[PDB]
Order: C-alpha cells, then sequence, then structure tokens
C-alpha cells in the first residue's frame, strides 16, 4: 500500500470526464463490419495453434474485432490486418509467460530466418512478413521494428518492479515506447493503398510522433482503472512516472491528460492542409476512445462516472 | 541563403568551447589496438563486395577503426563488432543512393529470411543475425530495431528538405531516433559479456534513453559545421528544431547543448550506485567526443577554433 | 454536511503516519527552560490590560512557552521575543472579535505613531517595535509586515465562508501568506547575534520561502483534525484548495503533505554548504512538530493514532 | 559574459509578439489628465526635499504622471495617489544609494512614529499615513507591508549578485514578491471610494494574487531588455529563475509569458459574474503595458520590433 499510486474513483472518474471535455470527444454511433469476426474466427482455425490456445483466443478475439472500427474508411484488408495483429497482442500481453522463453529468441530468430520456438510466435512472424497487403516500405520496417519493441518491454516490464525504477530520470517514456506498440497502428491510419507513401508519407510523418503519443498516453489514462485501481500494475507508465518524478499518481494522470490534449492540436495543424489525413485521424481517435469506453471486459470502465 | 541558418566560424566555435567546459571534456590519451585494422581489412576482403565497394570501404575503414576506442574496457568482441558495424553505417550513411531501391526491401527480405537485392545488404544482415556474440537477447532486438530505423530515416530524410517540415511539431526528435542509429552504441557501453543482462539490465536500462539523447544530440553539435556550415546539409536535427520552433541554428545549438548537459547530470545520477557501469559511460562518451574531433577526414574541426 | 470534507479518524491518523517518517521527524525530549515561564507571566502582569485579558493570556501563556523549544541554540533574546509575540498572536487568533473593529485601524494608527484603539494592539505596536533586541533590519521589518498581514488575514478569513471562495484559482496560498504569520518565525531561525545579517542575509535569504511554506503548511497539516474534523472551521488552506480544485480534504491533505517534503529537501540542499544555518532549520521543525503533538489543549492529536 | 542570459534582439522581440498576441493586448488611446501633472509639480514643490533632488524628480515626475492611465475609471484620488506612490518608488528604484541607510532604519522608524533619517523617507511616510483616501483598512495594510517588502528588497537585491543565488526554485518568486510593489498598485484596482471593501472586497480578494502575478511577470517580461540585454542587471527575477533552474533565459522568458496568460484567464474566470470588477482589471493591464511601451526613455522597446 502507497498513497501515491491510490486514485479514488470518484478522483479518476472526475479526470476521464475533464479529459473527455478537453478534446471535446463525443462517443461514435456503434460499428459493425460483420465480415471481421467470421474472417478473424477462420484465420484462428488456420493456426497451427493448441487446441488450448485456439479457446483461449475466443475471449481475446471478442476484443480485437472492434479495433475495424479504428479504420472505417480504410479497406478490409488494413481492417482485418490490423484486428489480426491486435488479437496477437493482446495474447502476448496477456500471456507471454505461459510461452517460456521462445519470446526472448523471437528477434534473432525472425533475421536469422529460423521457424520459430513457439507456434503462436510462427504466426506473428507470419504477420510481419506480410504487412505489404496494406502498408509501403517505411510502414513495414516500422511494424516490425516496433513488434520487436513490444516482444522485449513485455518480457522485461516487470523487471523493474518491487520498486526498482531510479528516482531521476526519462525512463518512464523510453519504456512505454518498448510497452505501446503505437507505431503499427498510427501507419495504418494512413494506408498504402489510400494514401502511397511515394506521395503521402512525406506530408503525414511529421504527425506520427504526437499520434503514437496520444496513442500510447490514452491508453495510460483510460487503462489506468483497470491496471493500477482495480488491479496490481505499479509498472506501467503513470507509477513509473509518479516513482521519478515524486509525484502522486493522481497528478500523473492529469499531466498526461494534459500532454494527449496539446498532441491533439499539433496534429489538427500538421494536417490541415489535407483534409483526408486528417479526417482518418479523427475517425481513429474518437474510436480508440469508444472502444476502451466499450471493451468493458477489458477496461472496466462502466464501473466508473463519467 | 537565410540568415537564421547561418552561424559564424567563432559563433560555432564558442558554442564547442562552452560545451567541452560545460561537460568538463578532456581529450584522452590516444587508443591504439594493433588488431582492430587488419582484422577489419580481412573482413573487406572476405565480403563478397565490388572492387569499387571495396576500394571506397577501405577509405571509410580509417575512420571506423577509431570506433575501438570508445569501448576500451571492453572484449574485442565488443570492440570489432562496433567497428564492423560502423564501417557499414558509414558506407549507408554516405552511399545509400548506390544501392537503388535496395534499401527499402530490406526489412522484409530480412524477416522473410531471403537473400537482400545488394550485398552490401547482405553484409549488414549477417551482422545482425551475429549479435549474440556480445549482446543479450535485449540487446540483439534493439540492434536490429535501431538498424531498421536507420535504414528507412536515411532513405526519407531528404523528403523533407524543400522546405517539407510542417512549422509546428515532435517531428525533429523523430526523425532524429530514426537517422541516429544510437541504441546500438549505447548498448555496447554494457557488453552481455561483462554485464550480462539477467543481473544488469534492469540496473542500466534507466539510463539508456538519455545516452541516446548524448549519443544523438552530441554528433549533432559536433557535426553541424561539416553539414551546415561547411556542407549544405539543413535536414538535420538542428536545422528541422529551427523550421519548427522559428528559431535560429545558432539557438537550436545552444539548446541542444543545454540538453546533453542535463543528460549527462542525470546519467550520473542514475549510475552512481554502480561505478563499474559508470566507468564504461564516462569511457564512451570522452573517446565518442574525442573520435569526432580527431576525425578531420569526415568532421573537418581542425578548421574550427574551440 | 458534505463528504467532500469528512476525513476519518484512522484516514487522518494514517496521513500523520506517513508525513513523520517521510521527513524523518522522531519526537525530540521534553524541552526545559525555568525562564520562561515567570519572564511570560511578569509580562503578562506589567501589561495594561483589563483583569479579563490577564486572565485570557494565562491560559494562553501555557500553550505559547512552548516555542522557546523551537529555537534550543538561541539567546534568551530570541525565545523570549518569540514566546511573547505568540502569546499575542494566540490572543488574536482565538480572541480577535472580542476588540470590535479595533484591529482594522492597527496598521493605520501604527503609521501615524497614534494609540491604538485597544491596550492589546498597544502591546503588539509595542513588540514591533523591539524586534531590533534580536533581529537584523530585514528581519524587523519582516516581522511589522507580516504582523500587519496576520491582523488582517484574520479579520476577513471568515468572509469567505458559507462558499464563497471561488472554484478556480491561486487564493489559498494567498490567503494562507496573510494568516500563517511564517515568516515571524522563520527569520528568528536565524537571528542576528548569532548570524548578522550583513554576513549571513545572503546565505540563509533563499531558504526563507520554502521555510515559511513548510511552518504554514505543517500547522495546516497537524490542525486539520482541530479545525475540521473535531472542529467547525472550513475557510481554512485545505478547505479552500478542496474549494478550488474540486479535490477531497483528505487527497489536498495529502498533497500538502508531499509539497512540506519537496520543501524540506529543498532546504536540505541549499542550506548543505551552511551546515550551522541547517541545523537551526532542523532543530526548528523537530519542535514545531512535537509542540503541536504536545499541546493537546489547542491541536488533540492525542485523540488521534499515529 | 555568459549566454545563459544572452538574448538576440530577434528572440526578444518574437517573445513580446508571442505575448502580446496570446493575451490579445491592444495598445489603449493615449490618455489624457491636464489636472495630474500640475498636481504632481505642486506636491514636488511642497516637499521639504534638496533643490537637487527636487531637479532629479523632474526626469522620474514624467513618467509617473502616466500612472493616471492605468486606472482610467478611478477618481481623481485614486489616480493622484497611484502617480505620487510611483515617483517615490522610481526615486526609490534608482536612487536607494544617494539616501545612505536611511532606508534600512526606514520600518522601525515608521513603526516607532519616528522622524525618518531622510526627508524623502519622510514623504514615503505620510503617503502610508493617508491611504485611507482611497483605500480601506485592508487596503491601507497592504500598501504599508508591500512598501516595507519593497524597501528592503531594493537594499538586499544586488547582495545576490556576483553569482550568489543557489540552484534551488522557490527564491526568484519570494524575493520579486519583495522588489515587485505589486500589491499597491494591484489594491488601486479596486478602490475602496469605487468598491467600498465592507460589500467587494470580498468579492475581488480572490483576483489579487494572479493580479500581483501579472504586474511583477509583466514588467519582468518588458524590462529584460533594459536591464539585462541593454543593461547590466542579472540579479532580477528571471535571471534568478535561470540560475536556479539551469535554463537560458529565453526559456524562463517564455516560460513567464506563460504564467501570465494563465493567471489572466484565471482572473477572467472569477470575475466573470462581476463584469465591472473585470472592466477595472481589463483597463489597467492594457495600460499598464501601453505605459512600458511608450515610456521609452526607462525601457527603450521602441529599440525593438514587435
Ligand atoms: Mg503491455
Ligand atoms: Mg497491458
Ligand atoms: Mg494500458
Ligand atoms: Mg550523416
Ligand atoms: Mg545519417
Ligand atoms: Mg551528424
Ligand atoms: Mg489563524
Ligand atoms: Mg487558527
Ligand atoms: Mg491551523
Ligand atoms: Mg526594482
Ligand atoms: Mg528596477
Ligand atoms: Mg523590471
Amino acid at each position: 500500500e502507497d498513497v501515491r499510486f491510490m486514485v479514488s474513483l470518484s478522483e479518476y472518474g472526475a479526470i476521464l470526464s475533464r479529459f473527455f471535455e478537453k478534446i471535446d470527444f463525443h462517443l461514435p454511433k456503434p460499428y459493425y463490419d460483420s465480415s471481421i469476426e467470421p474472417a478473424l474466427a477462420k484465420y484462428i482455425e488456420e493456426q497451427p495453434w493448441s487446441e488450448d490456445l485456439k479457446t483461449r483466443a475466443a475471449k481475446y478475439a471478442k476484443q480485437a474485432v472492434g479495433i475495424a472500427s479504428w479504420y472505417p474508411r480504410a479497406s478490409f484488408a488494413v481492417r482485418f490486418n490490423c484486428v489480426v495483429i491486435t488479437l496477437l497482442v493482446i495474447i502476448y500481453d496477456e500471456d507471454y509467460l505461459t510461452f517460456g522463453d521462445a519470446g526472448t529468441e523471437f528477434s534473432l530468430r525472425l533475421v536469422r530466418g529460423l521457424p520459430q520456438k513457439a507456434p503462436f510466435l510462427d504466426s506473428l512472424a507470419q504477420f510481419l512478413q506480410n504487412t505489404d497487403q496494406y502498408l509501403g516500405p517505411y510502414g513495414s520496417s516500422m511494424v516490425i521494428k516496433t513488434t520487436l519493441e513490444f516482444v522485449e518491454g513485455t518480457n522485461v516490464e516487470n523487471d523493474f518492479s518491487e520498486a526498482v525504477p531510479p528516482d531521476a530520470l526519462r525512463f518512464p517514456r523510453y519504456l512505454r515506447v518498448k510497452t505501446g506498440f503505437a507505431e503499427t497502428y498510427a501507419h495504418a491510419i494512413f494506408p498504402n493503398d489510400t494514401f502511397p507513401e511515394h506521395k503521402y508519407r512525406k506530408l503525414y510523418l511529421p504527425a506520427l510522433s504526437p499520434l503514437c503519443d496520444i496513442i500510447d498516453f490514452t491508453n495510460d489514462i483510460l487503462s489506468f482503472y483497470k491496471e493500477t485501481i482495480r488491479g496490481t500494475e505499479r509498472i506501467n507508465y503513470i507509477c513509473n512516472v509518479a516513482n521519478t518524478t515524486g509525484s502522486s499518481a493522481l497528478r500523473c494522470l492529469q499531466e498526461t491528460v494534459d500532454a494527449v490534449e496539446s498532441r491533439v492540436l499539433e496534429i489538427h495543424r500538421i494536417l490541415a492542409p489535407y483534409p483526408d489525413l486528417l479526417a482518418h485521424c479523427n475517425d481513429y481517435l474518437a474510436a480508440y476512445i469508444g472502444w476502451h469506453i466499450r471493451t468493458t471486459s477489458r477496461y472496466f470502465l462502466d464501473e466508473v462516472r463519467f
């Protein structure tokens, strides 16, 4: 028990309320694409996964299918590929320990062109091998490099528990880059069929970093309840910042809220001359937050007033 | 011509003088290891490169061999591998245009385990496959993902000349992460044979992010002369910051000097309980700066008074 | 009733426990000085006060004599003067209403050299006129100006009740400067005999603002029980912060605890090259807390477990 | 020479431009009152000052008469008294050394009812004795205590030169409170003849503190050129903040502009239900900035383009 990490249910609901007023967020109408869930089921049936892993995936696939709502104007290939990678990332985020050390050999086996040590990781390598179905060469490289960071970040996150963040540093943002997986989702905001890199990458690339900040930090704000209030996670971004600035988690929550609103403003500026790019950005962000609110099985936000 | 980007020899010389005094930099005594240059020449002989590539590589090898001085306490495996990857990185930094679009296929061919479209990129892929000789699995992952960024950053850097950077963003730091290659050199500061990741990674990882800031920004300060005063490069970190904050390049240089100083302080705070880790950092930074000064064929700092 | 201002006995005791080991507070041995009690008794006898006021002053003098323990290594003149002004400040804090509007005339009659409208305020003017017995000119000016603030802050404090601090401002800290009387006690930490101003004022002045924050806030922390849990005061600093930030009084208590710890660290850094000055601060803070705990007749902290 | 304090003329003009557009500053129409200057001249004739001091005063009186414009709605008693105290404060700000140690004895002689050691300080004592012509009792106390702070802050400011503010953080604001004289001007924004304290003090007092920040910080921003770029003052607020946080004066100026905008918003929120009180604040701030711009003999801002 440390008061530093304690945020009351009323305090958190207030933070969320303030957040949504600041960015003028309104809950979109429910998004439905009836092809997504059957296609994801077919994907799972096709993997050379144990029956136990497939049974687990059913619980995680119900959450992954809503990721298609993040890209409502994108092609099916974009939306379905993002849902597939979301299923994979969710499985590893929750169950990385069940794969033993297979996750630690992933990067070397990948660049050696070796079979992976776990069939789940073969599925992930194959996803990496085929991102050219919806992204250009810059984005494919970024999806690969971000995946390697996420796998290692997931494996080492908890090494910093038991209070092993040092008190004076910039480590929380570094680690959050590694855990967040943001560039993979950010690049699909600007798909290569609609926005071929050769013509558009120069226009949208300057907005990529503030977009990634929004992706990482908005999840930190919206999942603080399931991670730290309701849960036992004390090595997420918010708690890492609290431990390295001395501040309460409540203040770091409010600081993160303000940083997101600042990033939202700057993306509006950057993409103001190009309303097609900016319209994909706006659709992503509203659905991203709405997915966090509606996926109560993962984030439990129906236990909060905001 | 524009006044914002011009920096007199006298102004640049003074910035370097106050930078060196502020971080208490002294030129280390020269480092000599008689095995490095023959080993690198043997490496170049063994690559199935064209005779023209081997002739250029002989030139860059004379600049590359000095990187062994950055890790004087480390094994030969650390020092030589860092020299090899430095040779390859200088080749690509200088000559990326001569490989055509082979660099843009590098990441997908890498993870598909296929031959590269240029033998130079095969040599790069083989280096990524073998970092386990001196690094642990986290460090190997980070060398791979950094190399993927460096190739793509070098390929797209100049898309942003001709006044492509919009005037309001986080983009310069984003792009310098990609172009800088910092994590590969930072991870060698803490080699796996001396500092097995299982025991030491949790102790030095909080220091990695400010170290990369130091590596990237210190090159930005010390290579500004050859890039922008002596040369025509206006898409580097300094000029990108100037174009997105409204400041002169002189001001952006001074701010970057201040940032490096702040990072130097915070790494000293982080690593004070671990003097072996701090010693490796101190060896690196003195030699890192000294190499920039001494390699006049690349940075021309003997034309500056400081 | 409103939940926003409710703090339970176990909640408050836990906050106090959290405060004390955060600053490494250990209760000092009882401080005894045989000459303080009789000297204060003679001062009360000599004042041309009514018998009713002298009877009141005898009650408050039992609480006031403990202030000499705040300056254990100071001259008798420092300890006794601090005790006398403490007696006067307690009389006004408790009984300002019994003087009618005499206190509102205090400052203009003072600077006009005129008789005050109540003998009690003549004694207060007389104290302000003799601070050169233990302070230099800067300290004497700060005791005068702080007394003027304290009289007026006490007079207008309760104008802000029944809810009329508007809910978005920095007014709480402003009003607390007025009501707290902190600079008078802070300047006696550095008395002019031991630390003459011409040499020492430039050394200890940078620590005065964080000292005043510690003095003010620490009373806010430790007197919250008698004021708001045990009593009816809802216009103190903690309640004012709660009413202008929308936070619970409980949260505002914790924020103020974190603030005091931050000031303690700041003063330890500032006065590190002057450990004699720091020693006087450490003696002050320990006895200041101890006096709050021991003076149960004013703060009732023997009704709390911590 | 120290780059820490160096701001170029282009950089400073851009800060002022950003500052003015951020608070929507427009230069008010010139304010003229034919009675102000003759009355101030008469006041100066009546003073028992040496002919030298009276001659010196002519230079400062021409600057002081502009202060009536800060209170365009207020009575003559407000505008004229503010001009008089401005004359005395400007004389002491520039010429405090010419009075020897008379300023150090000011506060004790004042509260002892003694004649002051210099005729100039008798005039200052008399002003403090007669503020009831336009202020109520809280305002009168605040003008007295602010005057004592200003006299002492001017006397000891330069003791912190030769680089002796240490590197911790609350000291610059502490010293600026002392030197700024802000409360005396802020109280006249809500004068007792227009806004009798009995009815309005509870309404405007919550805006006093952000007002005082605006008065102190706006001078710091608009007088940085005469003090530090053109001048030799390195103990003002901006330089003191730069020495305690490590930042450049350029960064500290931007931070201060941001704080002023924040205070302006907060005051608009506080006084929104009372547009008459808000109107007096808007008139004050516009004419306060305008007087800085127009008083070129003191601030030299006609040498800056903004
Ligand atoms: Mg995770
Ligand atoms: Mg997670
Ligand atoms: Mg999360
Ligand atoms: Mg280069
Ligand atoms: Mg490069
Ligand atoms: Mg460079
Ligand atoms: Mg009180
Ligand atoms: Mg009280
Ligand atoms: Mg109290
Ligand atoms: Mg001044
Ligand atoms: Mg001045
Ligand atoms: Mg000034």
